[PDB]
């Protein structure tokens, strides 16, 4: 009751956060944390609409962001809680803190594909050239977006084609088209890590550093970042937050280059703050993996907040229909 709470989606990740992250800054402030675990940011919106907050500091999305700020879940960050110009643009605004870039994208079973697995989200969508279980994110961003590709829309083009009443419809028929090969709608990045450790699914949509650990604990999987969705994970503060305060200083401190540098030593991640890139000298292999590196940004598109700002609530009724089938 004394201690700032923190929360992220657990797994890999999670611990990734508390190792380079919360217990390194909590240390340098002398203070004590309490952590916690939760897949969706309605979940603290469900704090909030009840009356009784008991987190601090929630891990969210660029794109849910926007949705929180509007729906009065988030509190209002300090001025100068980080340098802007130290993390990409866009990725700190008033109520966020970005911490990591990372990717949604497309990993295939070796055992059941080889190497001739889907490289794009065309194959994904593939049923008769690739024949398979697929699991896809019980959420729907990334997942309306692939549906999009899937159609042939250029990667630069995603969010045009979503712009129209006619594209979000087609999308969802592309979902509903695919919805009966899909054997799971993973809802944790852990769930979806152990469906690859287990070979449980022929491909997946997932985010790298889940797929990566999953492969690096003995998973025969491949995957590519053709495709793939640029993401941006980061801090908010929730409304009425108990620790508000302590919070905002635990923010402040673990946004720092010193933390950062140590992000990705074991977890597949790409940190936020530029310096720390200049700290820790990642090796070109390291580099490699990085959801932000040049060559993987280049097959890849930016998730647009802009976007989820205004048809987050279609999406979500839409893409629960499309799983509801099943
Ligand atoms: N930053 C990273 O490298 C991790 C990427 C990825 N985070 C996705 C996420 O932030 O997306 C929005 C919410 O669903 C969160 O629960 C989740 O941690 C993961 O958990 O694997
Ligand atoms: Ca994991
Ligand atoms: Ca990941």
């Amino acid at each position: 009751h004394m201690d700032v709470v923190i929360a992220s989606s657990g797994g890999g990740w999670q611990e990734a956060q508390d190792k380079a992250l919360w217990a390194p800054a909590a240390k340098a402030l002398n203070i004590t944390y309490t952590q916690d675990t939760f897949q969706n940011w309605a979940e603290a919106r469900a704090q909030v609409e009840s009356g009784s907050v008991t987190w601090d500091i929630i891990q969210i999305g660029i794109a849910d962001e926007p949705q929180a700020k509007a729906a009065g879940v988030l509190e209002k960050l300090d001025p100068d809680i980080v340098n802007k110009a130290d993390f990409p643009p866009g990725s700190v605004t008033d109520s966020f803190v970005a911490n990591s870039n990372y990717s949604t994208l497309i990993a295939w079973n070796k055992k059941t594909y080889g190497d001739n697995g889907p490289k794009s989200m065309a194959d994904f969508f593939d049923v008769k050239k690739f024949p398979g279980k697929r699991a896809l994110w019980n959420q729907p961003i990334g997942m309306i977006e692939a549906a999009a590709l899937a159609l042939g829309t250029p990667r630069d083009k995603v969010y045009e084609f979503l712009s129209t009443e006619e594209g979000r419809k087609a999308a969802i028929a592309k979902l509903t088209e695919l919805a009966p090969s899909v054997s799971v709608w993973w809802e944790s990045g852990a769930q979806a890590a152990q469906l690859i450790k287990d070979g449980e699914v022929d491909m997946i949509i997932t985010w790298g550093g889940r797929v990566q650990g999953a492969i690096n604990d003995g998973a025969n999987f491949a995957y590519t970042f053709n495709d793939a969705q640029l993401g941006t994970d980061g801090y908010a503060i929730v409304k009425g937050a108990p620790h508000r305060d302590a919070a905002m200083r635990f923010l402040k401190e673990m946004s720092k280059a010193e933390y950062q540098k140590d992000l990705p030593n074991s977890f597949a991640t790409a940190p936020a703050n530029m310096k720390a890139y200049d700290l820790a000298k990642y090796t070109p292999e390291k580099m490699a993996t990085m959801a932000s590196a040049p060559e993987n940004v280049a097959v890849q598109y930016s998730v647009d907040p802009n976007f989820w700002a205004k048809h987050a609530k279609w999406a979500s009724e839409a893409y629960d229909n499309v799983r509801l089938s099943r």
